[PDB]
């Protein structure tokens, strides 16, 4: 591996860089769909290509995070081995279905946004399904 | 009014949901590559399929954000129209190349991590290129 990054500002900067690059890929693919609808195929293709750049950037941030002994930006769990990667996926999905999306749904209903609440409730059930499927993966890797 | 979400906690939750879903898709595609190398194609395929779920979630969050008159989670700029979307991309990439990545690179060098610094410098130049390409897009939308 590489030099230990724990405790540095660079460790936090890699995390923040990963967050921004992740958002950018999602944003640019969403924007490309609007270009698609409106008939701007060269713009849409450029947006998709820039999005591939942001993928490369996000993955490179993860490379340095993993090689520097740091944890997953999303879950604060190690992601050195495949088993650890799956354990990180389980931890994040579990946070999302047990805490995050149910709370978002409750708040949306309290604030008078039942349609948004229904979306958050759909997502809560979806993340529970994801968590169960990843748990099945881990069981198979450890057997 | 679901069409005016400004200032509500639900607005903040949509933003945070978008951030988490965006990271999840990137993480699961990265993890899939390790499964690929090691010969676990069913695990890799599951990671890729779940990642498509996280794409749908992120895009749905953006749908509610736009429909509610809220701004881009990354830039705090409106993203209703295509021109606005491109203007948001320009603002974010400009921040990344003029401030964010150069600052990250300086810190990495000062902390004794030259390989990470070089990566941040490569990314700074890349985001400058991205900003210029988005600027060209805006020129084309405006008539160029
Ligand atoms: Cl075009
Ligand atoms: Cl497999
Ligand atoms: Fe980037
Ligand atoms: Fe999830
Ligand atoms: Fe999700
Ligand atoms: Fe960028
Ligand atoms: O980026
Ligand atoms: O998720």
């Amino acid at each position: 591996a590489m030099k230990d990054l724990k405790g540095t500002k660079t460790a936090e900067n890699l995390k923040q860089g990963f967050i921004g690059e992740s958002m950018a890929n999602r944003r640019y693919l969403y924007f490309a769909k609007r270009a698609d609808e409106e008939g701007y195929p060269e713009i849409a293709g450029l947006l998709r290509s820039i999005a591939e750049g942001e993928t490369a950037h996000a993955f490179g941030h993860l490379d340095f995070i993993r090689q520097g002994g740091l944890t997953d930006p999303a879950t604060d769990k190690p992601i050195g081995t495949l088993e650890q990667m799956i354990e990180s996926a389980i931890a994040g999905e579990t946070y999302e279905w047990t805490q995050m999306y149910p709370g978002f749904a409750k708040v949306a209903r309290e604030e008078g946004f039942p349609e948004v609440a229904e979306w958050f409730e759909t997502l809560a059930r979806a993340e529970k399904s994801h968590a169960e499927k990843f748990q099945n993966v881990l069981k198979q890797l450890k057997g």
